C-alpha cells in the first residue's frame, strides 16, 4: 500500500470531515480494581502525550508496494486455493438488496452504529433514517443508489480504542476507512453469497475463521490441523498488501464464478479517500472498514502462505497444508516441519513483514502449548481432554474492563468478558468475579457463576 498524492479536499471539490476530537473511552468502575497499562489512542494532532508528528505517524503504515506482477508461484497458489473453494458449491448468484441490507441465513444485517460514509456523513444524514428492521424497506436505499451511484470516496476515521503507552507516544493509532453505505450495499449484493458461504464454513476448506464461535470451533481445530504447526505475525498486513495480491484475489474470484464483479476489488485496492480537510489516493493496501475486509484479507492470507511455501519449498504438497486465517491472524500446519524464519524472508520479497509468532525474540517451534489464534490459547479440558478450551489471557480481559464507552453497556461489556475469562479455570474466574463484586457497580451486575458456564459449554457440543 502506498499514497500516490494527497492534498486539501477543497482543491478537488470535497468537503471537510469533522471527526470526534474526544475519546469516548473513560475509566470504568473497575479502573483501580484491576491492573492495566493501556490508554485511549491518540485522536488529534494536539494530544499532549505525543512525541512525534501525528499525521506522519498514522500514514507511515503505507510502506510501499514491493511487488508489481503476479508471478508463477502466486498463480499456482491461486489455482490450488481456488480449487478448494470450488468444492463448497458457493452460490455465484447475486444477493438481493433486501437480504444484503437486513441480513439472511449466513449474513448479519447492516450494523446500524458504524459510519454511513460520504456524502451522507457531510449531509448530516444517518443510518437509522435510511432503513429499519421491522419493515425491511429498500425503496429508500434504492433511490439513493440511483442518486449518488457507487464507487465513492472512503471516509478515514482514527480508531477510538485502547493502545499501549508506546503506541500513544509514537502516535501509532489505527485507522478505520469507512465505506459509503452505497458501496457497502453494492458489495454485499455482489458477494453476499460468498460471505455467507465463508461464515457457515469456518475451517481448512475456506482457510477462514471469520464468523466462528471460538467456544465450539476450538475443539475442531487440532483435528483439522496436520502434524507440525507453524505460524508468524505480520507488521502492518492490511497496508503492506501490494496491488498484485488483489490481482491474485481477483483471479480466485474469477475462477469460482465471480468474474463479473472483480471490479469491486479494484475499488478496495486502488481507491480514493477523505481524512479531515485532506483528500488522498491510495495504491494497494486493504482498507479496514469496508465490506468483506476480513474475508478478503483471509483469502489473501491463504494465497500468501501458499505462495511462500511454493517459492521456499519446491515440491511442497499444498493438499497437506492446513491453515485457518482470520484476516492477518493465522494458524497453519504441515506434515513436515517448516522454517518460519526462512518463509519470513521470502515474504519480504512480496512486501510482507513477517516476525516470530506472538512477539517472540526469535522464530521457535510452534506447539499446542504455545500457539495462539485470535489471542486465544488452546487447552484441552482436564476432565474431557477431547474438548478444547479457547483461553484468552487474563491480561487482555483486565485491560478491557478498566474502561467504558457507554455506562449502559457495562452489563454486556463485563458479561462478554466473563464468557472469555472462565476458560482460565475456576480459581481464576472466581478471583475475577470477586474483584468485580468489590465495587457497587459490579455487585449490581448479573453475572454467571463458573459451574453454570462450564456445564453450558459441555452441553453445547
Amino acid at each position: 500500500g502506498e499514497i500516490q498524492w494527497m492534498r486539501p479536499s477543497k482543491e478537488v471539490g470535497y468537503p471537510i470531515i469533522n471527526a470526534p476530537s474526544k475519546t469516548k473511552l473513560e475509566p470504568s468502575a473497575f479502573h483501580y480494581v484491576f491492573e492495566g497499562v493501556k490508554e485511549p489512542a491518540v485522536l488529534t494532532k494536539n494530544d499532549p502525550r505525543l512525541k512525534t508528528d501525528f499525521e506522519e505517524a498514522i500514514f507511515s503504515k503505507y510502506v510501499g508496494n514491493k511487488i508489481t506482477e503476479v508471478d508463477e508461484y502466486m498463480k499456482e497458489a491461486v489455482d490450488h486455493y481456488a480449487g478448494q473453494l470450488m468444492s463448497l458449491d458457493i452460490n455465484t448468484e447475486q444477493m438481493c438488496l433486501e437480504d444484503a441490507m437486513y441480513g439472511t441465513d449466513g449474513l448479519e444485517a447492516l450494523d446500524l452504529s458504524t459510519s454511513a460514509g460520504y456524502p451522507y456523513v457531510a449531509m448530516g444524514k444517518k443510518k437509522r433514517d435510511i432503513l429499519n428492521k421491522q419493515t425491511r424497506d429498500t425503496k429508500e436505499m434504492q433511490k439513493l443508489l440511483d442518486t449518488y451511484g457507487i464507487n465513492l470516496p472512503l471516509v478515514t476515521y482514527v480508531k477510538d480504542e485502547l493502545r499501549s503507552k508506546t503506541k500513544v507516544e509514537q502516535g501509532k493509532s489505527r485507522l478505520i476507512e469507512a465505506s459509503s453505505l452505497n458501496d457497502s450495499v453494492a458489495m454485499r449484493m455482489a458477494f453476499g453469497n460468498l460471505y455467507a458461504a465463508f461464515h457457515k464454513n469456518p475451517g481448512v476448506i475456506t482457510g477462514s475463521a471469520v464468523g466462528c464461535d471460538p467456544d465450539l470451533f476450538w475443539s475442531k481445530i487440532p483435528v483439522l490441523m496436520e502434524e507440525k504447526l507453524f505460524a508468524f505475525d505480520y507488521t502492518g498486513y492490511d497496508a503492506s498488501l501490494s496491488p498484485a495480491w488483489f490481482e491474485a484475489l481477483k483471479m480466485v474470484l474469477e475462477k469460482i464464478g465471480f468474474g463479473d464483479r472483480v471490479d469491486y476489488i479494484d475499488y478496495l485496492n486502488h481507491s480514493h479517500r477523505l481524512y479531515k480537510n485532506k483528500t488522498y489516493c491510495v495504491k494497494g493496501g486493504m482498507p479496514s472498514g469496508c465490506s468483506g475486509t476480513s474475508i478478503f484479507n483471509s483469502m489473501i492470507n491463504n494465497l500468501i502462505i501458499r505462495t511462500l511455501l511454493l517459492k521456499t519449498y519446491k515440491g511442497i504438497d499444498l493438499d497437506h497444508l492446513k491453515m485457518i486465517a482470520y484476516g492477518d491472524d493465522v494458524i497453519a500446519s504441515y506434515p513436515h516441519e517448516v522454517d518460519a524464519s526462512l518463509l519470513a524472508q521470502s515474504g519480504k520479497d512480496y512486501g510482507l513483514t513477517m516476525t516470530p509468532a506472538d512477539k517472540s525474540a526469535t522464530f521457535e517451534t510452534v506447539t499446542w502449548e504455545n500457539v495462539t489464534f485470535l489471542k486465544r490459547f488452546f487447552r484441552a479440558d482436564e476432565k474431557y481432554p477431547f474438548l478444547i478450551h479457547p483461553v484468552m489471557p487474563m491480561k487482555e480481559i483486565h485491560e478491557s474492563i478498566r474502561w467504558t464507552k457507554d455506562p449502559r453497556n457495562t452489563q454486556d461489556h463485563v458479561r462478554s468478558l466473563c464468557l472469555l475469562a472462565w476458560h482460565n479455570g475456576e480459581e481464576e474466574y472466581n478471583k475475577f468475579l470477586a474483584k468485580i463484586r468489590s465495587v457497587p457497580i459490579g455487585r449490581a451486575l448479573d453475572l454467571p457463576e463458573y459451574s453454570t458456564l462450564y456445564d453450558r459449554w459441555l452441553d453445547s457440543f
